[PDB]
């Protein structure tokens, strides 16, 4: 079957500087393969905390979050330092809406930011924020260009969260059937729960080539939430035959596990 | 617009009530534009019974709706507890899977087992709507649940339903199984589906869509998705998801959407969950 990545960013949902240990753990044992442990530019207390998640956990590889600005790159860079295996996470707008101020040209300042990041870390996964309401052939365009700047990982997100399945669906395939170097990077999926439809959304976009999804437990999140790690994991588990993905999930530990993370951070 | 009737349940799935408090979400339901609110399940007890009627005398814009067992019996007493509805409707339906007919209704097989058409021209003559779920249809041979309800339907039935009992079905699969029925039922133009999808996957809204996006006319949910397990179809959601969607699907429903919000807080708080 063809292997699709779970990264959990339930982190950065809210816990001291263990409870986020036990909880990354909880993570690392129910067999998530990318778990963000923090925005180490924001304070030393984020930063302290990113580095000690490396050192309790280091089977999943440990994404840290930062602007595209060399600066936090670095910073960030440092805070991964200690990582079995390391990940960054940047990104910039990609919508017209988002753009206006600079060209869809200067947009391309993004290159640099995954350059940059590739030289302090083994991992890179680019995002191309508002991504569901871009010019399609314009972000086909940011995807190519990013995967050439040596992105692993390029992010498609539905930052509204109000696309219909089909839709969200249609994306994902237009960029597997038109960027023109997709086939050396994994495209991830990352859909808001706005309309109720974060679920079917991933699992959307998963049908089509995505091979990574964005979640969290119970889906918690800013605003009306995101994807459900239980539920689109669940889901495809139990359509496997129909689908033909695989999670390195541990299943059975899903229920409690879940019950841990949503009840430490007292969802 | 192509009109789409939403069909409420929470008086009934979200069986968590109170006669008093039944009026009053029953009210609320209405003032909040539902097509159909089903009201209980008279058989269950007297209680459940009353509570219908005394429904059905508070409020009469929407049609009530009442569920039953395809037992003759049970359906005149469904009759008689929606008399005074102003338009009654009786929900009653009967297995659609080789499996049920096999191991749970046993005696019969997928011909005696259309006794279903008894039951719709029973219940057709006592009230005013007839809606006939052919349960577990998404595990139901195609071909039978396409002649089921084609002999449903030429048997009266002005409301056919199509429940993913297992709640374990995928958008499209379920998109699907109901697109069959509309290009192989040869008298569908007579009547129409109606999507009641579970929860269960926590894929209910997306599944209640596909079905829509394929002949469906109504859906069956409640407020906040209350329901058995996992509960069913959420409402709200739905509701919404047509309307942010509007020049792309075409579907609008006689919805209060200026109203979700607070009386769903309110059905909400009332049944303490």
């Amino acid at each position: 079957g063809k292997r699709i990545f779970v990264f959990d960013t339930t982190l950065r949902d809210g816990l001291n500087t263990e409870e986020k240990i036990i909880v990354a753990k909880a993570l690392d044992e129910l067999g998530v393969d990318v778990i963000e442990a923090g925005f180490p530019v924001s304070s030393p207390g984020d930063f302290n905390s990113v580095v000690e998640i490396t050192k309790a956990v280091t089977r999943p590889t440990i994404c840290a979050l930062t602007r595209a600005k060399e600066a936090d790159i670095n910073i960030a860079g440092e805070a991964l330092r200690f990582a079995k295996r390391s990940r960054i996470h940047t990104g910039i707008g990609s919508s017209d809406i988002h753009i206006e101020s600079t060209r869809e040209n200067i947009l391309e300042m993004a290159v640099a930011a995954v350059k940059q990041a590739k030289k302090v870390v083994h991992e890179v996964e680019f995002f191309c924020e508002d991504a569901g309401r871009a010019d399609q052939a314009f972000l086909a365009r940011m995807v190519e260009a990013v995967i050439e700047a040596g992105a692993d990982v390029v992010n498609i997100p539905d930052t509204t969260g109000y696309m219909l399945p089909w839709q969200y669906g249609e994306r994902i395939k237009y960029l597997m059937d038109n960027v023109s170097n997709i086939d050396k990077a994994i495209l991830s999926a990352h859909c808001h729960n706005d309309l109720g439809l974060a679920t079917a959304n991933s699992l959307a976009a998963l049908q089509n080539g995505a091979r990574q999804v964005e979640c969290t437990i119970n889906g918690i999140g800013e605003r009306a939430g995101n994807t459900a790690l239980e539920e689109v994991v669940m889901a495809m588990e139990c359509h496997k035959e129909t689908l033909g993905l695989e999670t390195g999930i541990n299943h059975k530990k899903l229920v409690p596990i879940s019950h841990l993370v949503s009840t430490l951070m007292r969802m």
